[PDB]
């Protein structure tokens, strides 16, 4: 044992409970380094001497930043294979999803209500939604990843046409984050937004923002390819000094002792099949998740960035 060093983009309080439980079960000391927007630079600068064991981050774009900075090592683990569905881990064994986040469509509770069953992201590009849609910058990773999935499913031409239609329907210049779009729904600026599911929980947890969530309905797209999921996950650092402990830790985080808790704390979904979401998350509804591999989203990420620039999505 001795220890394991977790460099985390995610705030320590959102990961500490499961790490404390791991410590109790194994006797392995878990050190948390809050690398924040750090994280690649810090580990790269620390180089061969870096104590980093587990790199914990959020969004496939950040996972790819780590992999593409040559900071990952390949891990062969039957536990990770069994616990994590293949779509939420690397076929090339360098990264592993631990939770998912759904990119959903929020609607005005009063002015729209629940979306009809069958509603797709694609429907937001239809002319009837002109002036009614709020989305943050198209270059934001949450959106680029969604568009990358669309490239996989539909190709660049159809995705480009979608982006053009979506742009045409925006109520305002893309601005702010996902929560800001729901604030805009609350204030009647728009009736539809795209945003991550977990924000609904985060807003309800906040005294000011709860009214934003209360004015909106969370809708899980239910077209052909269902609801887009992105991930939080982990990578074992290239120069991990406590590799065995590190692998033990991520195996633990992938399993039934940690999955429910970790997802619950973050209002996310567990990756491990059979683990329930929290009561609050479950209450938002059940839905079909896209089966697309996150590595295929990563593959199309650059093309999606290119398409966003081509259509000048943020230009109003
Ligand atoms: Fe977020």
């Amino acid at each position: 044992a001795n220890e394991v060093n977790v460099y985390s983009y995610r705030q320590p309080y959102l990961i500490e409970p499961m790490l404390k439980n791991f410590e109790k079960d194994t006797g392995i000391k878990v050190n948390i380094i809050f690398a924040d927007k750090g994280l690649v630079d810090r580990v790269k600068q620390e180089g061969e001497l870096s104590p980093a064991d587990v790199l914990l981050t959020v969004d496939i774009s950040r996972v790819m930043e780590i992999v593409n900075a040559d900071l990952a090592q390949k891990i062969d683990s039957k536990v990770l294979e069994k616990n994590i569905p293949a779509q939420f881990r690397d076929s090339n064994d360098q990264w592993f999803g631990l939770t998912t986040r759904a990119r959903v469509i929020y609607t005005s509770k009063d002015r729209v209500g629940k979306l009809p069953a069958g509603f797709d992201y694609l429907d937001l590009a239809k002319p009837e939604y002109k002036g009614k849609v709020c989305v943050r910058s198209g270059k934001n990773s949450y959106n680029v990843s969604l568009f990358a999935a669309m490239i996989e499913h539909y190709g660049i031409e159809k995705t480009k046409a979608f982006l053009e239609g979506l742009k045409a329907n925006l109520a305002r210049k893309p601005q702010g984050g996902d929560r800001d779009q729901v604030k805009a729904i609350k204030e009647g600026i728009c009736d539809y937004s795209i945003g991550n599911s977990y924000y609904y929980g985060k807003m309800l947890d906040d005294e000011k923002q709860k009214s934003w969530a209360e004015a909106a309905i969370i809708n899980f797209p239910s077209g052909e390819h269902g609801t887009h999921k992105n991930i939080s996950g982990v990578v074992i650092a290239k120069h991990s000094p406590n590799k065995a402990n590190a692998v033990k830790l991520i195996e633990y985080l992938s399993g039934e002792k940690a999955q429910g808790l970790y997802a619950e704390l973050n209002h996310e979904y567990p990756v491990k099949e059979g683990i329930e979401p929290s009561a609050i998350v479950k209450g938002w509804g059940t839905f079909k998740s896209d089966t697309i591999k996150l590595e295929d989203i990563a593959k199309n990420y650059e093309a999606a960035l290119k398409l966003v620039d081509e259509v000048k999505f943020d230009d109003f």
